[PDB]
């Protein structure tokens, strides 16, 4: 008999699990990998032995982020500026300058109305609320639909276009102009601000919050999947894989969206979350990081291929670098390493791969995707509620966040307020 | 006996005379002056001889203002592209870099954030309607409050200062702010539209546009200062200060807003306009063309000094050359040959400075005025009842636009106006 179980040992679970533990509950924390972390994925290079590399991500901003910021402050672990651009080897056109900002002086006008155009969508938007309490039906239209709408010049149409292929994790067409919107809404309503809010990075890489976070947990099961909740009986019920089952006052449910399907609710979740839970979000995002030879530091290649984002990651060596890529798994096909080599050479051609690293979030049964990006439709319907707990169980996670989401720090603030709801209640 | 009588033989007051003789009505023209244009001044330099230079202004677009070049088209006068700009000596601070967008990228999100402010504020004015009866009061407030409620980085605020100095010919402390964002939602809701709208310019000055549409109006008096305007009888009476008076069934005033004190109304002109008529607008504009040598080709200089603009005129040969500064004739005095010297020194130390020519609108008894810029509070009060009929009188010219005013295709738009309302009641 625990106070509360936390499925999943991502951050949502590590803090969850830890903030009630020291209010004095009895808690169980349930993993069904063999590490905890989650997307939060840092591991040693495929490629190149001793190489700590990012998996997930590390990318933070202080100011933006005060809690995890805390947890940083908290167990001491160290982070430096981010690395900052030098070399341009864009594919926007004939027209475009190859520099930070690729747009010619010929496009600044319709630059400066479609920014207007985009802040003021996003403005309507209310991180507070949900995207479906605020009828913001009329732009939830699919993101090329959208993009002609401005009518934007040759350059600021693809710079725009790249850029949220590498955000959302989905092309044009699937996209949703109003969770790109939402992105902007969440980044103090700035366009600029979902890029240039890399401020920070882990030092260490995010293993070093993740094991630390852990050592305040004393009860961890590894490799066991929950296949199902149930708050029939005067206590909540969780059954796992392998045939046995825990009981619980209240249940913690830390695991991503596309995986709530796979466990069985009885009750069942609210008539309004069911169905969008079922099909999925679309987030396909792929994140490659390419073993390169023959490419200098700060390189940034932004342009219109099928890798809309190529730029530096880390320095192996002399001559070796890494560089990392992000486009979507439907589109790209990281297993086809002709076609890897065939989209670096198309932004540089005097560069050679040597290798590739990069772990398939959909593909695996733990995520079945990586950050949270919906369909066409999806977050009109119902979003707020699928964070908001439906009896003994809350769902937590960095894919429910309304102020951050794809954010740790959206996972630390999901999971703050679920422990709030246990000990105030 | 005429139809109509236009008092007034600049660009508005020419228009509206040829446009009724053209439909077949008589119409007498009525200038004080001892030209015709008006503030459409381009004659011979007195600095350098034979050279023509343009002491009123001659920077037209054709996509902004499409109606100065359907004259354009009409008489077949021909126009040349802008003087492009190359040399960057600006003023605003080490952060800033020598180039036409002088704002760093520190300043980009700040940048990002304020052009919003500045543009959701200039989208809620709507053209038609007119600038007292909109609900605009609290952005008719003097520009050092709006500017310092947005708070802007060094670069970001002198540059928008400096070039609203230029624009509306007044200081901050002066210059309303319901006036700035008026200039930007007349140039298609853009602050660059403002600054790009110096497009193509007259090939042979505005002489060609002017002595081309005097030639089609037959009756044309010249040096007739009109001194009043009587209404009151079956026909309206049009009083001169020498060869009084004249008579006609509809009166045009195409003069000068800031000269209408002057001119005596009977009966008097409604309530609602006689506050803002007999004070004018705080318009001081200073347009000064500098002969100087030592100068390089195509300089331009935006800085916090008593000239917020300098920058290339005209090249006057391979070693001295034409430049322009803009001010006020509050602020700096032009006939101080020194002050002239050292604010030139404090952009351009290396340019030896000659002579100079310009032209005080503001002494001028026919002007009184250089183009229109209100004081603050004038024109959220009454606006377009300024340019509205009194009767039988009509009033135009660009001082009373609402489409595009302080501009050549304002006096354009406004005569169009009144010929139509006359011809047609
Ligand atoms: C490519 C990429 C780039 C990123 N970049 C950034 C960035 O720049 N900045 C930033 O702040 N964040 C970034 N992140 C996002 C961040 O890594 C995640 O949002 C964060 O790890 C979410 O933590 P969580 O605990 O809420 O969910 P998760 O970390 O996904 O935790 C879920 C855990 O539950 C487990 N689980 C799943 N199903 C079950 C089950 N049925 N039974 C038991 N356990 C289960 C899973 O194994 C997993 O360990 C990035 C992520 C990716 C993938
Ligand atoms: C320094 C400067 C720069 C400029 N730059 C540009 C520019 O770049 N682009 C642009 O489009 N526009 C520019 N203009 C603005 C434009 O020239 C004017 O605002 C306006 O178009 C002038 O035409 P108007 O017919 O409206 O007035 P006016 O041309 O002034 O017509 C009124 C005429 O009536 C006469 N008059 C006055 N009183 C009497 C009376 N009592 N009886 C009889 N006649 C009288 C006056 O002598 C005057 O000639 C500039 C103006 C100035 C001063
Ligand atoms: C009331 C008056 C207000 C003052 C208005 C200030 C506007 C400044 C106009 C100066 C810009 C003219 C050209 C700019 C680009 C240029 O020429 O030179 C360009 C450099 O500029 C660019 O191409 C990128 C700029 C994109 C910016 C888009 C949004 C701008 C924000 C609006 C401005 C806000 C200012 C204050 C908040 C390069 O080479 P070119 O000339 O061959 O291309
Ligand atoms: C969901 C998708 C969201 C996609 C957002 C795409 C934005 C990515 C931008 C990344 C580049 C940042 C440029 C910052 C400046 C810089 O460092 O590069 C600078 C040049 O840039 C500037 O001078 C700043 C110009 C000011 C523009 C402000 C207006 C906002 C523009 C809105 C953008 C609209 C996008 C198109 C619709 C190089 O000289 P510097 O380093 O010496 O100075």
């Amino acid at each position: 008999m625990y106070d509360a179980i936390v499925v999943g040992g991502g951050f949502s679970g590590l803090k969850a699990a830890r903030d009630l533990t020291n209010a004095g509950k009895k808690v169980l924390l349930l993993e069904g990998g063999e590490r905890l972390g989650g997307r939060a994925y840092s591991r040693e290079s495929r490629n190149v032995p001793g190489l700590r590399v990012e998996i997930g991500g590390a990318y933070l901003h202080r100011k933006h982020h005060p809690r995890l910021a805390a947890e940083l402050d908290r167990y001491g672990i160290p982070t430096a500026a981010a690395s900052e651009f030098t070399s341009f080897r864009h594919r926007l056109g004939p027209t475009a300058v190859d520099q930070a900002f690729p747009i010619p002086g010929s496009e600044a006008v319709a630059v400066e109305a479609a920014t207007y155009t985009l802040l003021r969508d996003a403005h309507r938007i209310d991180l507070e609320k949900g995207l479906e309490n605020q009828d913001l039906e009329d732009l939830d239209i699919p993101l090329n639909e959208y993009v002609d709408k401005l009518d934007l010049p040759p350059v600021s149409r693809q710079f725009l276009l790249a850029w949220a292929w590498n955000m959302l994790g989905q092309p044009a067409d699937q996209a949703s102009a109003l969770w790109m919107l939402q992105l902007v809404a969440a980044h103090h309503y700035s366009i600029l601000g979902v890029v240039l809010s890399l401020d920070e990075v882990f030092s260490n890489g995010s293993a070093d919050l993740v094991d630390a976070m852990s050592q305040e947990i004393p009860e961890i099961r590894l490799q066991t999947v929950v296949t199902g909740i149930d708050q029939s009986g005067d206590v909540v019920n969780v059954t796992v894989k392998d045939g046995h089952a825990f009981q619980a006052h209240s249940v913690i449910v830390a695991t991503p969206m596309n995986t709530w399907r796979r466990i069985v609710f009885t009750p069942a979740l609210p008539e309004r979350r069911r169905s969008v839970i079922e099909e999925g979000h679309g987030g396909q995002g792929l994140k490659i990081l390419i073993h390169v030879r023959g490419a200098e530091a700060g390189i940034e290649c932004v342009g219109d291929g099928i890798f809309p984002t190529l730029y530096d990651y880390c320095e192996v060596s002399e001559s070796e670098r890494l560089l990392v890529a992000f486009t979507d798994s439907g589109s790209f096909d990281p297993t086809d390493i002709g076609a890897v080599k065939d989209a670096v050479l198309y932004y540089l051609p005097e560069v050679e791969v040597l290798g590739i690293d990069y772990h398939d979030w959909i593909a695996d049964p733990l995520f079945e995707g990586p950050w949270v990006a919906p369909r066409v439709g999806q977050f009109s319907r119902v979003h707020k509620e699928l964070g908001e707990p439906a009896g003994r169980i809350h769902f937590v996670g960095s894919d429910v966040s309304l102020e951050f989401p794809g954010y740790i720090e959206g996972a630390l603030e999901t999971a703050e307020c679920a422990v709030n709801a246990i000990l105030h209640s």
